[PDB]
């Protein structure tokens, strides 16, 4: 069969495809997670400064910043509610990228394969990496939760 | 009519009671499959090198299954945090319907419950997100480590 | 003609050392002090529920508690292996002030030993907060103990 | 079951035993590590005390007896940690002992287990609770000895 060289073509053009589709998701989800993050340290640091003012005090700012806490709430859930729907859409991308590099493997490409899974253990490191970082900014948030319940 | 309205607040927060300890277990049980999803890649980070691909193939189904299990424990405690909002709702309705016509002392009982409630919560929510912490922890370590090896 | 400089360059470099691992330590022992105050917590919150429960509360705030003490312990762990490290810093920073004043770096010497004892009671400082809060500890211990039998009999 | 109830009898009385037996010894053991750290914090006292007029025979004198005073402080202190594990041990054995008099029907055993673990513990925690106090004592002691 003559079709065997010209699959490898067309398999790299799909490998580099789904690379590129996977740098663009990434690179989005990457963006919604700091951006849920950096909501999760502020909601933090209003819930410390509440706590804060619990003791010989009156009604007028321990109500206004709870009214702000429920704003920066929203903006907490509705940053996750972001994250969310952007995760599926990188699986995806990497679920495509995954399937890429088996077929490049499978017609002989190989070297499109070996990019293909370099490229997705970078990406998955890069993403974690930042999800850490919302792991340990949503356990300080809920320790700030728990100091406020007093 | 306080009758009515103590009735409403001791009902609610029986519920409350029960919803909140049904999710309390869906939370440590979502936790123990963190734990033993991190476990398993800490081991499966520590066999390579020694290892070549059968060992390392066996651990990895392992690993598809904690996470099946680890997700599937996710949905469950989802579902039953919906239900437990509206068990806290409810209550706090019901301390608000206690505090108008009057029924002071099943309000303050009722917020007193309410507020006992989100800090047992919010204390098995904290080791979850202590777990979580550590799953993503090792996961790094694992994939640092294959890029190497 | 010199030795000064280079004896002055080793006591910079180790006092830069000793500064990073006294700050590492001296945060592992705050998060190893607020994980005990965390768990005593728990403690006078399961002894404020002894007597009208049912073992619902009783049984989660002690799942709880078991967590609480698994994370005790590993903070434990944790400022115990940074520790040794500063053992070697705080050796290093002595070796190189007594150093600074055998080849007469008068002033080199002078100052890394007040930043050595500086250190030492930074470091101390915490320990006993540690103290403090460990026996805050027991004794949550053992007044839920205490209210557990007076329970029962 | 004609028969069983003896044998988990036998692992009853005999895990008591041995709890009470551990129980005693890690007493001694914390008590005996807390007079250590006593008279370690006395010697802290007695070095600052001296700082100043004094010259530094005597000072070096005392300081030489912390150097000791501390290596039988951790000796101590390590005995201590031992025997404690061995203690965790023996409580496991009678609160799973008081497991399985509970499934078999004992039970009247197995209160006297429970009630017997807390008492042990309670025992423990007293004791602990004073080297605590001690050992925050002794960090005071250090720091008031910071050179002054």
């Amino acid at each position: 069969l003559s079709s065997e060289a010209l699959m490898r073509r067309a398999v790299s053009l799909v490998t580099d495809s789904t690379s590129t589709f996977l740098s663009q998701t990434t690179y989005a989800l990457i963006e919604a997670i700091t951006e849920y993050t950096k909501a999760v340290y502020t909601l933090t640091s209003l819930y410390r400064q509440y706590t804060s003012l619990l003791g010989k005090m009156n009604s007028e700012e321990e109500d206004e910043v709870w009214q702000v806490i429920i704003g920066a709430r929203a903006e907490m859930t509705s940053k996750h509610q972001e994250y969310l729907k952007l995760e599926t859409t990188w699986m995806t991308a990497v679920g495509l990228s995954e399937m890429a590099a088996e077929a490049a493997y499978q017609t002989g490409a190989d070297q499109a394969s070996i990019t293909a899974r370099n490229h997705i253990q970078l990406v998955k490191l890069q993403v974690e990496e930042v999800h850490q970082l919302s792991r340990k900014a949503e356990t300080k948030l809920a320790e700030a939760q728990i100091e406020e319940l007093r």
